[PDB]
């Protein structure tokens, strides 16, 4: 399974197995048992507009 | 007369009449009767590599 989408800097570390913020528990939540990787890369120039 | 080049963020200060710094007495002087106008914009996201 290969999941995608863009979110803010700060917020890459809410995406780990038992983790809390706002996005694990309204729009991502990982399983706790969770097996598999997760990768993360600056889309800073091409996402941003003056 | 154009003339072009690339600068530090924050050095666009120095390109002014009667202004003193590293660039403005080393790489560019600009007159202290200048006359025209100056032009500075971004290039974040075309000039900078990971």
């Amino acid at each position: 399974y290969a999941d995608s989408f863009v979110i803010r800097g700060d917020e890459v570390r809410q995406i780990a197995p038992g983790q809390t913020g706002k996005i694990a528990d309204y729009n991502y939540k990982l399983p706790d048992d969770f097996t598999g990787c997760v990768i993360a890369w600056n889309s800073n120039n091409l996402d941003s507009k003056v």
